[PDB]
């Protein structure tokens, strides 16, 4: 059997999963349960020597999506997002479910000193675990490529459990809990990765969706230091699908009216310590009074019931005016999207059809947006059905009069022009992006949100060797171009510099392009951010 090393010298045990090694359901905090709840994670103190980690822990505690995608797409389309995995609940779960895995090329001994990448998973953060979205494609492909790389993944707290809000959690300091479990995780693996081979000093952190989003976030973390015991928890990252959270402050309007109807729903509206009761709920009531506010693919869609807020000390404040200020740290990037990431979630308001009624949900899922503002909006995306998302098919994949267009609106908000406001304000190091068209042609969701993770962990495709090679190259050389891909990753520096800046892929093979589309959008969103904050 695979044995490993701790911090503190203890030795532990794996398995041989025969492709590769595997340690998992390693704690690396006290269970967050009772008094502990919705605080940040203490970190695990007892002893783990002599101990066997052969299967993975529970996932933390998961909110019921709400959504219904085997009734609205068709049969190759519902079968790519099933294969996806994305936004499914993952069982078992349970509030103590703070572990982490690791997953390393058999015969890697301690003195590998190996590349890590340490993966967050994605889930709106409501849902999600680290036993989904395997690294073992991720693993078996480094070794192939003869540039090893360790795999590591972690389960942080969703929902309530891991973003409950509001003035109470904010007076407290307690806002974001799920980010601090991944940010222990982070300072876990800094002192604990080198026992099984790989070289803390060499750590590429990367995600999707809401895993790509928390990634970016731990570059602004505490203004961007990201410095633990004298060295930075990191040295790149990845983000495939997201970055700042388009989001008021914890104690904001949408973070305390979410607060106010869990603590209602749990039974606790007479208590005269909100927090204190909601901490001495059954664990079952916390959960269905969590299952009381909506979830990610119900009507609210991305106006999330829980996300990343600004705390005002660890994320100091809106993410848009953080990477205009630089206050991130200093590390190279590779961040990307999918073409058409928001027909996923156009999917929970197909009853909205008409002009009038896309302009009262636009104005209902964007609270400070004023008329003058939504009227440029919708201008921007108009209702031209030809315009909208899945990008580029014409009369096609027009399910609703509007859902191309809210399907475009939302997923450029979301991520894609997020994504090229961000590459326009970082400075922090050399940037790379891409844009994936890989499933042009699908059927009312194109190159959907999430794809890219089938193409990562569990099949070969045109794409692989963008999320695998690419992203192992990067992870290694800290250049993607090191993988030797037959097509040259350029540099990117604005969204007006000359040339493709922009790594392309499609059903067959790589291409370069422009990120100088749907501009009109980008300025109707982003001349203040912040009037489409949720
Ligand atoms: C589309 O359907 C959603 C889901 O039912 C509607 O949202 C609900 O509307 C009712 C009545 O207006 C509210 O009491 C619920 O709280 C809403 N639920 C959610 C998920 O927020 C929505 O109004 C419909 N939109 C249109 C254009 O008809």
């Amino acid at each position: 059997a695979p044995t490993a090393t701790l911090a503190n010298g203890d030795t532990i045990t794996g398995l041989n999963a025969i492709v590769n090694e595997k340690f998992l359901g390693i704690p690396f905090a006290e269970p967050p349960v009772g008094t502990l709840r919705f605080k940040p994670p203490v970190p695990y103190s007892a002893s783990l020597n002599g101990q066997q980690f052969t299967s993975y822990g529970p996932s933390c505690m998961q909110m019921n999506p709400m959504g219904s995608f085997e009734d609205t797409l068709p049969k190759n389309a519902l079968d790519l997002v099933l294969q996806s995995k994305i936004f499914q609940v993952v069982l078992p779960n349970d509030e103590d479910c703070l572990t982490i895995n690791v997953i390393r090329p058999p015969g890697t001994r301690a003195s590998a000193g190996l590349p890590v990448m340490l993966w967050i998973f994605g889930g709106g953060f409501e849902l999600g675990g680290s036993s989904l979205f395997p690294g073992d494609q991720m693993v078996a492909k480094s070794v192939l490529m003869g540039k090893p790389v360790i795999h590591v993944s972690m389960n942080y707290r969703v929902a309530s459990w891991g973003f409950l809000a509001g003035p109470d959690i904010q007076n407290e300091g307690s806002g974001n809990a799920g980010l601090h479990d991944q940010r222990l995780a982070m300072q876990w693996v800094a002192d604990n990765i080198a026992g099984f081979g790989g070289d803390p000093s060499k750590v590429t952190i990367y995600g999707e969706s809401a895993g790509s989003m928390s990634t970016f976030v731990h570059l602004v973390w505490n203004d961007g230091d990201n410095t633990y015991n004298g060295k930075p928890l990191f040295r790149a990252a990845i983000m495939q699908s997201g970055c700042m959270v388009p989001s008021d402050p914890v104690d904001g309007t949408y973070g305390t009216e979410i607060y106010n109807q869990v603590v209602a729903s749990a039974g606790c509206g007479s208590a005269s310590d909100k927090l204190a009761c909601l901490r001495g709920l059954s664990q079952d009531t916390l959960y269905q009074a969590t299952s009381d506010t909506p979830g990610v693919l119900a009507y609210p869609s991305l106006r999330l019931s829980y996300l990343p807020r600004p705390d005002g000390t660890f994320i100091t404040d809106d993410m848009y005016a953080l990477v205009r200020d630089g206050k991130y740290a200093h590390v190279p990037v590779i961040i990307g999207d999918q073409n058409d990431e928001g027909t996923l979630f156009g999917l929970s308001s197909l009853n909205v059809t008409t002009d009038a009624q896309a302009r009262a949900y636009f104005k209902q899922s964007f609270i400070h947006a004023s008329d003058a503002e939504i009227d440029t909006l919708m201008a921007a995306y108009t209702s031209d059905i030809t315009q909208g998302s899945p990008f580029d098919t014409g009369i096609f994949n027009a399910i609703t009069p509007q859902f191309k267009r809210i399907s475009a609106l939302l997923g450029d908000l979301a991520f894609t022009l997020a994504r090229r406001y961000f590459l326009n304000y970082y400075q922090g190091g050399t940037k790379y992006s891409f844009l994936s068209k890989q499933l042009s042609g699908l059927p009312v969701l194109g190159t959907f949100h999430g794809n890219d993770i089938i193409w990562q962990d569990y099949l070969v495709g045109s794409g692989s060797v963008i999320y695998n090679n690419a992203f192992i190259a990067f992870a290694n050389d800290l250049d993607p171009n090191k993988a030797g891909l037959w097509t040259n990753w350029p540099t990117y520096t604005s969204s007006s510099q000359s040339g493709n800046n922009l790594m392309q892929i499609n059903g067959l093979g790589l291409y370069t392009g422009k990120d100088n589309f749907r501009p009109d959008a980008y300025s109707a969103l982003f001349s203040n951010p912040p009037s489409f904050f949720v």
